[PDB]
RNA sequence: GCGAGCGUAGUUCAAUGGUAAAACAUCUCCUUGCCAAGGAGAAGAUACGGGUUCGAUUCCCGCCGCUCGCC
């Protein structure tokens, strides 16, 4: 019959005891995972191996929901196996336990998804995949790397089974209260009431001050026995203090602020127990002993580096810096060839020359070298340089001559290119080619080398004769393993000319531009046979691609009852969650009750469908739940659950973060010149925003933030502008996303980001470093954007002259006067990268800098205008007046009159400076300056050519000074003139 | 938190294994004077430290600053 509880733990313990496990036993204290027993924490470090397999259950209360809904426990059972060192085999073994298990491994779909894992309170992280059987999780496989805070070696291999999500798909069975424990008992039958009333006791009666006490004494404890060098119980203080929190954390007794205290205080007890430990080993000497460790027509060339399955975006950025730097070093070495052409898969990154030469070119270059000041000397020809000159190069001391190098200099002579045979040549240069690839997050397996994957097989051959080399402890050779488990999963290509041919005769399609198109074009077949089509943002595609090697899709059905949902809810599980694709009716373009999923190999077609259409049963049957238990209650209620979620320490929460928006929003709408009959419709509007926060949704699909409060308040019966206006207060929310449009939607989403710029600089987190925490970047670049995208009128320096009045710590003027120019860097990087000049944008930018649409408005049409036959007249005009008068003592301010303006020149000057300073006004546009100033320019050149403007007189050569003064100074407030080159 | 790319006169940019160039700015000499303009001349730099090589601005390592993605 089927698999029953205890014969699978009785089947798993023993084929991992025929490998070579231990055996141990559980603990004898509560933890809330596997990793943290005392003897896979602590006996992962040193050089000591350590192969180990038990299993033991996991209590975190927090997750204890009176045991009702069907996946979640506020105790359930792991199998937990450890291995140090890595053997090599470490997931050829896996999948022997599996079909060991009483799984048919050909017949369902197992897929390694990556999935990293990391926890600070601990102070340890890995790297590696999650295992799906048929869409469920059903276990993690991790790499080990850090641990405390010291990191290991050798690495360790953790693989952890969960023991009730495999058994309720092993058993066609959808609640865990009917899972068969052995033959005629029932799981419900022996933990029902453990999981009904631990649940009230974690959650409504423990008394929560016997337990503030009772975690200050553990810590105290374990503090303490870490004097007496006591490892143990010096650990076991740790595992019931951290115990402890947890039911402290459940009742809600822990307010917001506590939480980065309890986590300090606990997390350095696990930091220094580790350095205990690894030293009361060494003490004893490590007694489970130690770790220590030819002429012919060209022919093509490939090489693949078979892997464990990468992400789907490394393939990606690593098929590119290795085709690059592979074209770069086969000329570098003086080598021809052809048609270069890479490719990609989870599990290899292939590379395909084609007719590679057989030698290097053998021709004979020059070759200059120093001149001859510094070696050549009249009989000292040879003094230290030109001997280094000529040994490096072996060429006789007397093959040399002059030539005409700028000043007759520099001797020299020919050299010889040393045909190399093009086999012994690459054996230098490909292993530096391999070791450059560079990725973000990377590993270690057995030695030094680091990469995102562990290496498995190299596969490089030239024409029929095998490239030799050893890379990570592989020897190359000409063997690949074709699709996991079947009759293929080990050839030879004999020849590098039919590798191709042979890859795809066991099922392979390794051309990454044709697995789309036979995605997206068997996917339509399925689509199209039901009524409608598929929704593929090429956002999925790209990453459904890269998570299979041999495609083959699936429609399936789910219930019809589920369509009541909100239709950004269904495709946010089916797309961000499973990687499936929606199918929506070409007619009343709704959606319909199917889904298309991709498959991978030779799969039953028949249980796949049936394992993949009972997942989403119960993903929608979660979300089903948690809607009809939000619509309970009204919207405006949901607010006052906002003070429970943090902003930042010294300033608090959310709840009161838009408590200081509500009081402002009816002044930014003055600020941007917004119609009188819209300020009362925003207000009521900004009470309700961010409200859907505190939801039940949205805490669980924490990217509906903002579509999720739309559906509410619509429902709710408010205007339709007020519910479209409660969802821009999100946008952008990265980097190229829609704008807010409507009216009411751009003050809320320039107010939020006023308070969240001025709190956030005047109270410490300033972003002075490479460090950035809390985004201040991208919030300060949305800030333009929506105006510069939207023809508005601000003022940076009023906005935050009040936006800062309303914080909680005091904002002194000095510290507003670094977000004004923190933004107007942006403002100018954002203008730069628009293919404008350098150098205008920093000649508008000092003192237009302050409204963004006008700077970004004025530095594109003074380019055009900088590029006309007009800029050097002006640019010059305006220069005769403001060198001449550096610095004269000018101290009758004004002084423009005619007291005594017996100048000649001057009664034409004058008379053209006031006619043009009645038409430039402050806010003027660049082209009535530029034919302003063209009938200025002459009076001044007619002006300066009699008048001797320096003192000859003692009193009267201040009007002189104070007539050219003026007309310097026209161009304050439209561009500042005196930067721009050609002056 | 991690990666990626960068750093040359005062501002912008060429070059590369072995006399670091040019533009604008600065200075002096000219004089239908003080501004501008046309002419001659002069001075001025590889962020910093370390490594090989006879010689590194270039190849290698380490520190400081800047810009950009993810967290």
């Amino acid at each position: 019959s089927v698999l029953t509880f205890q014969q699978a733990i009785q089947r798993l313990q023993d084929y991992w005891a025929s490998v070579g496990c231990a055996v141990m036993q559980c603990s004898n204290t509560e933890v809330g995972a596997g990793t943290m027993n005392p003897l896979t924490f602590l006996r992962v470090l040193g050089p000591e191996p350590w192969n180990v397999a038990y299993v033991e259950p996991s209590i975190r209360p927090d997750d204890s929901r009176y045991g009702d809904n069907p996946n979640r426990l506020q105790r359930h059972t792991q199998f937990q196996v450890i291995l140090k060192p890595d053997p090599g085999n470490s997931q050829d073994l896996f999948l022997h336990s599996l079909s060991a298990l009483g799984i048919n491994v050909r017949e369902h779909d197992i897929r390694f998804v990556e999935d990293n894992w990391e926890s600070p309170v601990l102070g340890a992280w890995g790297l590696g995949w999650e295992v799906w059987m048929d869409g469920m999780e059903i276990t993690q496989f991790t790499y080990f790397q850090q641990s405390g805070s010291l990191p290991l070696l050798p690495v360790s291999v953790e693989i952890t089974y969960g023991l009730e999500r495999i058994l309720m798909s092993l058993q066609g069975v959808d609640h865990f209260k009917n899972i068969q424990y052995t033959k005629g008992i029932t799981y419900g039958e022996l933990f029902l009431e453990n999981e009904k009333e631990m649940s009230a006791y974690y959650l409504e009666h423990a008394n929560v001050d016997n337990i503030q006490k009772h975690f200050d004494d553990f810590e105290e404890e374990a503090r303490s026995l870490l004097s007496l060098w006591l490892p143990i119980p010096a650990y076991d203080h740790v595992l019931k203090a951290s115990h402890a929190f947890n039911i402290l954390d459940s009742r809600g007794f822990v307010g917001v602020t506590e939480r980065a205290r309890y986590f300090g205080r606990m997390r350095s007890l696990a930091r220094q127990c580790a350095q205990l430990w690894v030293k009361t080993r060494e003490n004893l000497g490590y007694p489970l002993g130690t770790y220590q460790e030819v002429v012919g027509q060209p022919r093509a060339f490939v090489l693949e580096i078979g892997t464990e399955e990468l992400p789907p975006h490394d393939v990606i950025e690593a098929t590119k810096q290795l085709e690059k730097s592979l074209i770069q070093i086969l000329e570098k070495r003086r080598l021809s060839h052809g048609k270069v052409r890479s490719y990609g898969t989870p599990r290899r990154l292939a590379v395909v020359v084609e007719n590679l030469n057989m030698k290097q070119m053998e021709e004979e270059i020059e070759l200059r070298g120093p001149p001859v000041a510094k070696a050549f000397d009249q009989e000292g020809r040879p003094t230290k340089a030109a001997e280094g000159f000529c040994r490096k190069n072996n060429v006789p001391i007397d093959s040399l001559y002059r030539r005409t190098d700028g000043k007759t200099e520099y001797i020299y002579a020919r050299v010889k290119e040393s045909a190399r045979f093009a086999d012994e040549v690459l054996t230098e240069d490909l292993p530096t080619i391999i070791s450059g690839i560079s990725f973000p997050k990377s590993m270690r397996w057995n030695s030094n080398i680091v990469f995102s994957r562990p290496i498995r097989w190299i596969f490089a051959l030239h024409g029929d004769l095998i490239v030799p080399f050893c890379f990570a402890g592989i020897s190359s050779g000409n063997q690949s393993c074709g699709l996991r488990n079947s009759s293929l999963a080990n050839f030879k290509v004999e020849a590098a000319e039919l590798y191709l041919h042979t890859l795809e005769k066991a099922g392979i399609l390794i051309d990454m531009q044709e697995r789309k198109q036979r995605i997206l074009h068997d996917s339509s077949i399925l689509a199209e046979g039901v009524g409608g089509d598929i929704i593929a943002p090429d956002s999925l595609v790209q990453e459904v691609i890269n998570l299979v090697e041999a495609p083959m899709p699936i429609i399936g059905r789910y219930d019809v009852s589920f369509l009541a949902l909100p239709k950004d809810v269904l495709i946010t599980v089916m797309q961000k969650h499973q990687k499936y694709f929606p199918v929506t009716s070409k007619t009343m373009g709704n959606l319909l009750p199917c889904f298309i999923t991709v498959a991978n190999g030779a799969i039953k077609e028949e249980v796949v469908r049936k394992g993949n259409e009972a997942v989403l049963r119960a993903r929608y049957e979660d979300a089903k739940f948690f809607y009809k238990m939000d619509t309970q209650k009204k919207l405006s209620e949901f607010r006052d659950q906002l003070s429970s979620i943090l902003f930042h320490e010294r300033l608090g929460t959310m709840l009161d973060k838009m408590k200081r928006v509500e009081n402002t929003v009816a002044e930014v709408a003055l600020l941007l010149g917004i119609n009188e009959k819209m300020i009362p419709a925003i207000k009521d509007a900004a009470a309700l925003a961010m409200s859907d926060l505190a939801t039940n949704i949205v805490t669980e699909f924490t990217s509906l933030a903002g579509i999720m409060a739309r559906h509410y308040a619509l429902r709710d019966g408010l205007s339709e502008q007020i519910a479209e206006a409660l969802f821009e207060i999100t946008l952008p929310r990265f980097s190229g996303d829609v704008f807010p449009k409507t009216d009411p939607g751009i003050v809320l989403a320039v107010t939020d980001r006023l308070d969240s710029l001025v709190g956030l600089f005047g109270a410490g987190c300033q972003p002075s470093s490479t460090n950035d925490p809390f985004g201040l970047r991208r919030i300060s670049y949305g800030l333009v954007q929506i105006l510069v995208e939207n023809k508005k009128n601000f003022d940076l320096t009023k906005a935050l002259t009040l936006v800062a009045e309303e914080q909680p710590i005091t904002i002194d003027s000095g510290v507003i006067d670094e977000v004004v120019q923190f933004v107007t860097r942006r403002l100018e990087q954002l203008l730069v990268d628009e293919g404008i000049n350098c150098e205008i944008v920093r000649s508008v930018l000092i003192e237009r800098a302050n409204c963004p649409y006008l700077a970004s408005q004025t530095a594109i049409e003074m380019e055009a205008f900088s590029r006309t036959e007009d800029f050097p007249k002006i640019v010059e005009a305006y220069s005769r007046p403001t060198r001449i008068i550096r610095g004269k003592e000018i101290g009758s301010a004004l002084e423009v009159d005619a007291s005594v303006f017996e100048k000649d020149e001057e009664r034409a000057l004058w008379s053209a400076y006031l006619e043009v300073a009645d038409k430039i006004h402050p806010g003027v546009d660049i082209k009535a300056f530029a034919d302003a100033s063209l009938e200025l320019l002459q009076p001044l050149e007619d002006f300066f050519t009699n008048v001797f403007v320096m003192a000859e007189d003692e009193k009267v050569r201040n009007n002189r000074l104070a007539l050219l003064t003026k007309v310097a100074s026209l161009p304050k407030g439209i561009a500042d003139l005196s930067v721009l080159p050609g002056f």
